[PDB]
RNA sequence: UUACUGCACAGGUGACGA
DNA sequence: TCGTCACCTGAGCAGTAAC
């Protein structure tokens, strides 16, 4: 019963002696840190400046001489550890600080992968993939009431294209439209310069420039994106260049797969544990045992949530460990009541794809047959419908048309619908060359707009998807079918819920950030999604129609109180019943907004019931990882010597980091794709400290179940649907806000029960 | 824009303080 | 205005679909 972390205990002194002085204006801190540099470690906290002597000798420092006990106030030494870790690795230059981040000294994976693939080119040496390590001192709590500091080791890869732009152009690479960044970024200076128009003298001409429209070939480099790597390498090598990428992926697997990551962390620890770490010239620390999550002793730090159940009726009796297995066997959760058993579906597609579209449609509606067990039955039989009528809407448009495609799609739709009575959904087929045009000429968003205005949800699809090989096509049709049925107001499946309290509501908010280009300030938009407890089941409620970032706290409030009102009427709560409201987002709410939300929900539900509220953040990007040494992994594909998921904790593993924080494992070996896939990073689930409901284990389990609620796919989602759906909504509504002739009027009328955002 | 995985780079940004 | 600790979202890339 044990999970291992990527962290080491740091054994610190009980206490440390310090000088303090009030400094209520923190503008002074920077100049004072400079003045006392080398003799003093300095730290501002709660309107006071704390000074720790590191070397003997001046300057002089005036203040109170107090002792800071590490058990009570671990922040002081946690902070000094940021610098001390750097000073403990003097041969490695910091590429970043706090956390100390640095590069492997010898290791360089493109050279290694080139050799491995037997590939060569004169400029390869100037494309660099270097392992990047970071050491993060973090406060954790083995047991409640006791804090410790750990040093957590993370590994990524620095991708950089050192090559001069002249050398790249002279080697035959078309730099037109590639992004370029500064070779040297001055203090607090913007890296991104813009896009390459052309090169004249010693000078790059930029468009979509961030500052000046020009820069010297020598001050600029290609940005280290995957786009610029593939663009350069395909030109210099292709289409062998894939093989270089696959060998590069093998090289990285040497650092990031479970056993290899565990080893790199061990080796890092061994190194740091070699000597004491100098906190000051008379004060030392020591890197100790690897931090573990277990229930040995007084610690209760790891549990395994039960497997999520996909449920397909109200009786609980029809359930399955996996969405598709369940859907196939049972059909959808709502088939007994599903009102519209003969849907009419508008199919909008370029006239020249007619044949390819008809085949796709036949496979969709009528299934692919018993040779493709992944999608045999087809939509009609899969969902328990009587039939699907297609209303074909060819459009006279070519893939080469970049400027009028959206006009052509929309005229065709309007013309076809005027004669064709009521359609219940649409399928819109798009050319790959049109998919990501700017929104003023983008047929996805324009047809989405027109049809949602008219109250018709759409499921769009790009031609490469339409043309997929049968083995791939079956999984596509599973997901396309699930979203389509939900777009028609269907509920494909629910997830199991153990009836605890008299009612439970979960609301989530999600963010989208929109601009036409990288030069243009991104504008924020929001979405709000609601999920209610049912009997044995979690049910999706209503979704926001306004996407307003300013005032989002009011919107969360408004949503919660409105819904609490409806739940009380529906369920007729009895005096003494308890109601639980949970909020989910990828960022924490302000204390003042938690206060306002609690205040209002409390008032709305009244004195007859008890309220419990939790405010949860879900984090994907933090310094923790969990390692399960007993997990042997699975066949990457049967029955190969190579394994995938080696050392990956099981899905639903929940580890305790601190009173407010749990780590949740989501991607088990079964869900991992490839032998080369790194050891997964778990979700960090964090409870807002003003929450009145405190069981973060239950909340972590709840977040996990809500990952299995996504009707965008058969496979589970990366974040609970409360947040995920809200993000999809935020992006769609925010984009639509700029599309002429868009009206949200039908979103709460014809589309009220449509999952139109999937 | 069937999706999942989430890499890489960029933009920066949030919360808490006083 | 600031210090401090922390990490979220968009673009484009590439491989795979929980028995
Ligand atoms: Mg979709
Ligand atoms: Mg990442």
């Amino acid at each position: 019963r044990q999970l291992v972390s990527n962290g080491f205990e740091v054994n610190l002194p009980d206490q440390v002696e310090v000088i303090v002085r009030d400094l209520p204006d923190p503008s002074k801190v920077k100049e004072e840190r400079t003045r006392l540099m080398g003799y003093w470690f300095v730290h501002w906290f709660d309107g006071k400046l704390f000074h720790l002597r590191i070397k003997a000798g001046g300057p002089n420092v005036d203040g109170e001489h107090r002792a800071i006990r590490t058990a009570e106030h671990p922040w002081l030494l946690r902070a000094r550890l940021d610098d001390a870790l750097e000073e403990a690795l003097p041969k490695y230059a910091a590429v970043k600080k706090r956390p100390f981040t640095f590069l492997a000294q010898k290791d360089e994976l493109i050279d290694a992968a080139a050799t491995a693939a037997g590939l060569s080119h004169r400029l390869l040496n100037s494309f660099k993939v270097i392992p990047r390590f970071a050491l993060s001192p973090k406060i954790y709590e083995p047991v409640d009431g006791t804090t410790r500091v750990g040093v957590f080791v993370t590994i990524g890869m620095r991708y950089d294209i050192e090559a001069s732009l002249r050398d790249l152009l002279e080697a035959g690479i078309d730099l037109r439209g590639m992004y370029v960044v500064r070779r040297k970024r001055q203090p607090g200076e913007r890296g991104l310069l813009g896009r390459v128009r052309a090169i004249s003298d010693d000078m790059v001409q930029l468009f979509e420039e961030t500052d000046l429209a020009s820069v010297n070939v020598n001050d600029a480099k290609l940005e280290g994106s995957k786009e610029n790597f593939t663009r350069c390498l395909s030109a210099l090598l292709g289409h062998n260049y894939k093989k270089l990428l696959n060998a590069l992926d093998d090289q990285e697997a040497g650092y990031r797969t479970g056993p290899r990551f565990d080893d790199a962390v061990r080796r890092m620890g061994e190194f740091l544990a070699k000597k004491p770490i100098r906190l000051a010239d008379n004060i030392n620390a020591q890197v100790g045992d690897r931090i573990v999550f277990s229930n040995e002793g007084q610690a209760r730090n790891v549990r395994l949530a039960p497997k999520v159940e996909y449920v397909f009726d109200r009786t609980g009796a029809k359930s399955a460990e996996y969405a598709w297995r369940g859907l196939s066997q049972f059909g959808p959760f709502d088939r007994p009541s599903f009102a519209n058993r003969s849907p009419r579906i508008l199919v909008v597609y370029p006239s020249s794809t007619q044949g390819k579209v008809e085949n796709f449609l036949s496979a969709f509606r009528d299934g692919m047959g018993s040779n493709y067990s992944g999608f045999s039955k087809g939509f009609v039989d899969l969902m328990g419908l009587t039939k699907v009528e297609f209303v074909m809407c060819p459009v006279e448009v070519s893939s080469a048309d970049r400027n009028g495609a959206h006009t052509k799609y929309n005229s065709a739709i309007e013309d076809k619908l005027a004669g064709a009575g009521e359609v219940h959904a649409g399928i819109v087929v798009l050319f790959e060359d049109h998919a990501r045009l700017p929104d003023d000429r983008n047929p996805y968003i324009h047809t989405k707009s027109l049809l949602l205005t008219l109250g018709v949800p759409t499921q769009q699809v790009r031609m490469p998807t339409v043309l997929l090989e049968p083995k791939s096509l079956q999984y596509t049709l599973q997901n396309f079918s699930i979203a389509t049925y939900a777009k028609l107001n269907g509920t494909p499946w629910t997830v199991n819920h153990d009836k605890a309290i008299n009612d439970e509501l979960v609301v989530g908010m999600g963010l989208a950030e929109l601009s036409g280009s990288r030069t243009e300030k991104r504008q924020r938009f929001v979405g709000i999604t609601t999920v209610f407890a049912g009997d044995g089941s979690y049910l999706l409620g209503n979704v926001s129609k306004e996407c307003e970032y300013e005032g989002y706290s009011d919107a969360i409030r408004e949503s919660m109180t409105g819904i609490l009102r409806e739940l009380k009427k529906r369920n007729n709560w009895r005096p003494g019943d308890t109601v639980r409201v949970v909020f989910h987002a990828h960022r924490p709410l302000k204390r003042v907004d938690v206060a306002s939300i609690v205040f209002e929900c409390t008032r709305e539900i009244g004195s007859d019931q008890n309220i419990q509220m939790a405010f949860v953040t879900v984090s994907h990007d933090h310094p923790f990882v969990l390692i399960d040494r007993s997990e042997r992994g699975l066949e990457a594909y049967k029955g190969s010597t190579a394994r995938k998921g080696v050392f990956a904790p099981p899905r639903g593993a929940i580890s305790r980091v601190g009173r407010l924080t749990r780590l949740l494992a989501v991607n088990s070996p079964q869900l991992i794709k490839r032998a080369n896939t790194p050891l997964p990073t778990p979700l960090l689930v964090s409870l807002h400290p003003d929450s009145t409901f405190k069981d973060v284990d239950y909340l972590a389990e709840q977040a996990l179940k809500f990952t299995s609620l996504s009707w965008r796919s058969t496979l589970p989602a990366a974040t609970p649907v409360t947040i995920f759906y809200s993000e999809r909504i935020a992006e769609l509504l925010g984009r639509l806000k700029s599309i002429p002739n868009w009206s949200s009027a039908n979103l709460n009328i014809k589309l009220k029960w449509s999952r139109w955002f999937l």
